[PDB]
């Protein structure tokens, strides 16, 4: 008997109607995602090793708002020192010297 | 009620619990809008989660692997290489090339340049 | 059996019990279920990540993250690739061929006189 009523309430677009509506109460939601969690974490962790969801989070990675992180961290006083190591390594190259040469020449030749 | 207080209990422990409830979820997720609907009752729980596991180490590692990826480097190549950027590279470069020291080797090199022109 | 407060109620007790639990474990051990969960989430999941990205208190994590040691390691191992020397070296021609040095540059040549 009881197994009708349930069958018909649980089971096919009924069932994804019931669920839709019992999820909008949180505290329903809250116990559901209870249950899920260890599982959920350990999926979310397992992910970050698959190719595909890596492809996903290198996606999310380009947002503006990690751009703009990135570039915070570049711009730091703390990372100064890393670009002044390979401005200071570009300039005493010889081959770039050299052309730094021809340019001090040219404007001494005017 | 108790005799159908069991009944409801056993029921919902075989229907949502078992085969039957297995069923159900791997379809439904496959529909958008259900989905939709599904990750919006959980979003509170996940975005705990997805904060919890930024502060995790374990986590932190495999998310720098990601942000270390070929991709990604070529992003950061793209982020130096900006008009943006080039305006930091630019005051680094000034402030070397204003400096004593370099002052000084260029003005050397230039009296080099005029006592050869 | 008021089909919402009543069974809602029981479900809901159920849903956080350690049948419950065991129910997701079996489920999510099926590739074929780990499958669909996590594709049927993946656009929300993409969403929250976003989103979170907008968050001070989340922000100071992946800033957390970009200055740990590995990935100040990565970041000036970038800096050094040929790419971005060659892009250097445009950049300082581009600053030494300037008006700015190139008048200071006529006025080292006319002191020298």
């Amino acid at each position: 008997a009881v197994k009708e009523t349930l069958q018909q309430m649980l089971t096919s677009d009924q069932g994804k109607k019931f669920w839709e509506s019992a999820l909008k109460d949180p505290k329903f939601a809250e116990s559901f995602a209870k249950g899920l969690q260890a599982e959920h974490e350990k999926m979310m962790r397992a992910l970050m090793k698959d190719p595909d969801y890596q492809a996903l989070m290198i996606d999310i990675l380009k947002d503006p708002e990690m751009e703009k992180a990135m570039v915070d961290v570049l711009k730091s006083k703390e990372f100064r020192q890393h670009l002044q190591k390979v401005i200071t390594e570009t300039l005493n190259s010889p081959l770039y010297q050299a052309k730094i040469q021809d340019m001090l020449m040219k404007a001494a030749e005017k």
